[PDB]
DNA sequence: GACCCTCCCCTTAGGGGAGGGTC
DNA sequence: GACCCTCCCCTTAGGGGAGGGTC
């Protein structure tokens, strides 16, 4: 009332640290009332301690304090349109997260389906949901000379509309009896999406489409040169042997099987390709 | 292939910053693959590019990078667990936010509620709906003697639970045919509550209670000592002259027009009683 | 030219000290 | 002792330069 509180006062009233405070002080946020010139010591009115509830407050919502001042100065009114700025701000980010939650939910979906393959080396065939892509021409690009850069494209629409981008690497070939891997070309390279936001300015040299729902020749292991072509091979067999007749063509894909640069590289292949 | 990228082919192809990868490259995150020792120019083989897939989507969650460090070093299997770990951290925020648009809408109802007052320096009656608050025994506390610092402990419950302080200041008193502010003192200080998460070790010294719904004899104006008491006077005086029968205790409600330590200081009062 | 280097300063909002003089 | 002072270093993740030597 006829007195000061000293700073160690106020921050035990107001529940604010003493640092804050002095803090607070240097940005002309917040000033003592009075400052002894000899100690240099800060000292606070009663009735100025109102114009915190204004400032822990916004802090709490997370306004940066350049903002809290230009904040002080507003009448009631103004105030209130304030507020209604930070409602649209938030529902933004509860837009963003509930979106990033799903994305999340979906990647660990896709990543425990790969922790449960029955059997690496063998041909398993099975029921699949549809899988939804981007894909694009792949031109001239067999397993021999593909490299990352070729999905450059492609990881920018997709991260760009998906934030998302660690991922697998697809591709697709025409299932022939292949001989040789020199024999193989790419029909595409592609990348699975997480999102239903639009790709914004997608180019038409994109195909968004996806891998159909139905019952696929599997086969997925863990990758190897030596395996590579054998692998393909046993599941040429496989529909050899069981005579099936083949709907689309051969998927292919990669995903890391952990990203440490200190391990050798370890990829996940899995080889699956549609029938009747 | 069978060369490097320099940083800048690294950074389109990835769409990361190149101040970003030397960043990368001093915090042993993402090292080029090689390093010329004379002209200290970074070389990037195109197969490590992989390593931003996850650096990237973790960058997209928001994962500090020290953190994405030890995250590397996870086995498919660890990495599903640390996801899952991100879908609670997430779902905290998620709540964090709902609550937060919530109270700030309502903060806005009752700034409207203070902006649409009929008239200021009248009586007006009317109904209203419950107002929940936490209140504590005024011990020996006129209007004439009244600090902020008396309302220190019900301040810090309530931001405790409900993270908003800025506010208005409650008092109430018995309805008497006063005839001096001087013969005036409150029976308990208060403060409205706006969330509905508990406060967590509450004493008992407070108490959680709420302004009925009723019908209420209003007055309200900005303050001024003068006008102080003579409102007060107004209010007896409709009453006396109507015959109402009261119900309740005087409240009083002090809510500041502005935050700005630049202005004089402006508050809005509020006196409000209950009747049949 | 275009491209890359290191090195330096700057960005929130204070928290943690050290070392001094205080109520 | 308890309390307060200034002053200094440290915390993310880089962006923006300046000034040098490059492909
Ligand atoms: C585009 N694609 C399907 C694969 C890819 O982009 C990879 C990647 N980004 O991780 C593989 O590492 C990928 O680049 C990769 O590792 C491949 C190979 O190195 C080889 C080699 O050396 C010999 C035979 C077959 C392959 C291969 C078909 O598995 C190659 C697949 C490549
Ligand atoms: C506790 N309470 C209801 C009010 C309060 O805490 C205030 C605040 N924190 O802003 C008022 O400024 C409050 O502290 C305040 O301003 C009050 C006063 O200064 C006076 C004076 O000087 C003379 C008569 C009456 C009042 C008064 C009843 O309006 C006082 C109300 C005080």
């Amino acid at each position: 009332k006829e007195s000061y509180y000293s700073i160690g006062e106020v921050s035990k009233l107001a529940n604010v640290s003493i640092k804050a405070l002095r803090y607070y002080d240097k940005i002309d946020l917040f000033k003592p009332a009075y400052v002894d010139p000899d100690t240099s010591y800060r000292y606070y009115t009663d009735s100025q301690l109102i114009h915190l509830d204004l400032i822990k407050s916004l802090k709490y919502i997370g306004t940066p304090l350049e903002e809290m001042k230009k904040a002080q100065d507003l009448e009631m009114e103004e105030l209130f349109a304030f507020y209604t700025e930070q409602e649209r701000q938030i529902r933004e980010k509860l837009d963003f997260l509930s979106a990033l939650e799903q994305t999340i939910s979906l990647v660990k979906k896709r990543m425990k389906r790969q922790m449960e393959y029955p059997a690496l080396g063998e041909v398993f065939v099975l029921d699949e949901e549809e899988i939804r892509i981007i894909q694009t021409e792949a031109e001239g690009l067999g397993p021999e000379n593909v490299l990352n850069a070729s999905y450059s494209k492609l990881k920018k629409f997709i991260e760009s509309a998906d934030g998302f981008t660690n991922n697998s690497y697809g591709a697709t070939f025409s299932f022939q009896p292949y001989t040789s891997i020199d024999e193989m070309t790419y029909r595409h390279i592609f990348t699975p999406v997480l999102t239903n936001k639009q790709i914004s300015s997608i180019t038409p040299d994109m195909e968004i489409t996806t891998i159909p729902k139905g019952r696929y020749a599997c086969i997925a292991y863990n990758f190897s040169p030596e395996h590579y072509f054998l692998n393909l091979q046993k599941l040429i067999k496989y529909i050899a042997d069981r005579q099936l007749t083949v709907v689309s063509d051969v998927y292919e894909l990669i995903i890391p099987i952990h990203y440490s640069p200190k391990k050798q590289e370890e990829y996940r292949v899995e080889m699956k390709i549609r029938i009747l």
